[PDB]
This record gives C-alpha cells, structure tokens and sequence, in this order.
C-alpha cells in the first residue's frame, strides 16, 4: 500500500540507522528467515554471494517458501515482501528484489522493483529436485545516499556468529565483485 512508501520516507524507524550498519541489516533480516526455516527442521546450508552489480543473494536449501493463498486472499510469497523486521522492509529499501523458489519439484520466482511494486505475479520458471529460497535484492542508493557497496568483513564477522550460534550449518560467503574476490565458508 503506502506502508512501502513509509519505509522509504523513515528507514530508521524499521532498520536500526540510514547507514551502512542499516544497509548490513538488511542482509542479516534476509539470512534471519534462511535461519527460521533451519530452525523449523529444513536445511543446513547458507549461502551469500556479492554480486559483480553490486546486489547481493541469499540462498538456503530449507523447504521453500509456500506459495499458496494468505489468509488475507493475496499470495503468501507477495505477502511476506509486501506487507509490514520483516523482509517487506528489505523490499521497500531496494531498487529491485528477486525471489526464487524450489519447491514441490517446480522453480517459482517473482520480481519487485522500485521500492516493493510486484513487477510479475509468482511465475513457474521450470523443474527442479532440489528444494528452498533464493532471495536477491540490490539497495536503493536514494535511501542510502552516501553508500550501498557491502563490506566482506563486516558480513563475515556475522555469518561466522550465525554459524557458531546454531551448529551444523555451513555458511558461506562469497564476493564476486572485481578484483576483491574472495571465499569464506563457516561451520561449527
Ligand atoms: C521469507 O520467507 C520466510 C521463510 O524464509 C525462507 N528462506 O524459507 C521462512 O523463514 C519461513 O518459512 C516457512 C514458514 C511457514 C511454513 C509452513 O507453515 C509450511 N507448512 C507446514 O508446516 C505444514 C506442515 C504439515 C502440514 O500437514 C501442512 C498442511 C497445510 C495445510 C493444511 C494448509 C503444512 C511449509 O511448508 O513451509 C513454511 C515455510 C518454508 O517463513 C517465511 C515464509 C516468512
């Protein structure tokens, strides 16, 4: 509705701060839901990979979003991106979001841009045996005006933590990024 405009009007107020601790939180937000699902009993493996562009992946092998109807007659993948931390609050503050689902043998994905604004319904992509989420987004540099480039370091301070805290489940952190490419993999 006008809650993504919200977002974008008082980052602050859904992250902690406009600054580049609030652009790092919205990568721990997107690996906190991987961290549910390996909660809930499904998968063991995180991964985030910094992408050339400047955008950043988080993929898990957990169950997959379900893609079903929400109670509230929308569907539950637009829901959770689009309604109100949230990961609707990491779609608000990115200039383009992308999911992508492995579940019940199909590959579902759905495209946001501009702040949240469904650029596609959920679309069956192809098949698949292998199982959970993918998300992708790319901050919006309007909101964070002096900076939307990740530091490797201060990721890898927190997934390493990540994977201390739960056990069994290798982290890794990947930068593709020219000339600083760089390969961490945690696992306690
Ligand atoms: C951002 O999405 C997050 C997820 O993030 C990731 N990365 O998976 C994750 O944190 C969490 O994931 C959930 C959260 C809830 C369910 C969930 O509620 C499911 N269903 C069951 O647990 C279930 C278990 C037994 C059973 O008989 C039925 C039947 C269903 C009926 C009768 C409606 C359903 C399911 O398959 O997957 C779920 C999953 C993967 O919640 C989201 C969707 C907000």
């Amino acid at each position: 509705l006008e809650g993504l405009e919200a977002v974008r009007k008082r980052p602050g107020m859904y992250i902690g701060s406009t600054d580049k601790r609030g652009l790092h939180h919205l990568v721990y937000e997107i690996v906190d839901n991987s961290v549910d699902e390996v909660l809930n009993g499904y998968g063991n493996e995180i991964d985030v990979t910094i992408n050339k562009d400047g955008s950043i992946s988080i993929e898990d092998n957990g169950r997959g979003m379900p893609t079903g109807i929400h109670k509230s007659g929308k569907p539950t993948v637009e829901v959770i991106f689009t309604v109100l931390v949230g990961a609707s609050v990491v779609n608000a503050l990115s200039e383009w979001l992308e999911v992508e689902i492995h579940r019940d043998g199909n590959i579902y994905h759905q495209s946001f841009k501009n702040g949240g604004s469904p650029s596609s319904g959920l679309v069956k992509k192809g098949k698949t045996k292998k199982t959970g989420t993918k998300v992708t987004f790319k901050p919006d540099d309007t909101i964070f005006k002096a900076s939307t480039s990740f530091n490797f370091d201060v990721l890898s301070e927190r997934l390493q933590e990540s994977a201390f805290l739960l056990k069994n489940l290798k982290i890794t952190l990947n930068d593709l990024r020219s000339g600083k490419e760089r390969q961490e993999h945690y696992h306690y």
